[PDB]
Order: C-alpha cells, then structure tokens, then sequence
C-alpha cells in the first residue's frame, strides 16, 4: 500500500428512468461515506484500478469507472485522495469477496447524499463529482 494515497469510489446503479441511486456506508458504532481505500503500489498509474478493488471488497459489486476527478489532498489524523464514480453493474466474482467486512449500506436518491455527509474529505469528493448526477 501507498500510505498516503487513497481513492474514494461514489458507487451508484443506473435506474430504468435514467435517475441513479448512491450507495452510501457506515461502520456502525461523523455521517455517512463513499467507497474508500489505499491505492496499492501497483495501482498508482491508475487509481481507478483501486476504486474498482475496493468496490468489490466492500460491496460485492463490481462495475466500471464513469468518471475520475482531479485528486485532493487532506492533512493526517498530507493525504492525496483520488475519488471516482463507479457504476456497479454486476456481481463481484472476485474470490477475495467470499468474506466481507461487516457494514452499514443505504442507497440513496443523488437528492438525500450531501445532508447525510460529514467529513471533510467525502464532502470535498461530493463536491468535485456530484454535477454527473
């Protein structure tokens, strides 16, 4: 792992009508959150090959990249964070996913995903990213 480069994937499904829906998460036990992750070594040319593993680790999705926004950058608990829409279009097959972490999971309406936001660094990825909705 890059210990200070992470991506941020917003995983949405497209919708009969066109509309889209957003998954958000939560570890239950500071809002709701994207898709994040490190970006290993070997993804660091493209950070969207992150966005997709960790897709599938978390969700049990996997789908494809629709839109890679510039990165970012967050001071420590400097962070470059690198968010990206994913489509999630079918099952993951992937064999890492037989055992996921467990997780809290809302879809949403594009509508309803700023109000139930409240860190910094998923808001700053909203607000890059949420004109594709």
């Amino acid at each position: 792992d890059l210990e200070n480069v992470k991506a941020i994937a917003i995983v949405y499904r497209e919708l009969s009508d066109g509309s889209q829906t957003v998954l958000l998460a939560k570890m239950k036990g500071k809002g709701w959150m994207f898709v994040r992750g490190h970006v290993r070594k070997d993804e660091e040319a493209d950070p969207g090959v992150a966005a997709i593993r960790e897709t599938q680790e978390e969700t049990g999705f996997t789908g494809m990249v629709k839109q890679s926004g510039a990165p970012f950058t967050q001071p420590g608990s400097v962070i470059t964070i690198h968010p990206h829409i994913v489509q999630v279009q079918e099952a993951s097959k992937s064999k890492d996913t037989e055992d996921t972490v467990k997780r809290e999971f809302l879809w949403v309406r594009p509508s309803e995903v700023r109000s139930k936001l409240q860190r910094a660094e998923m808001i700053q990825a909203w607000d890059q990213l949420h004109s594709f909705f």
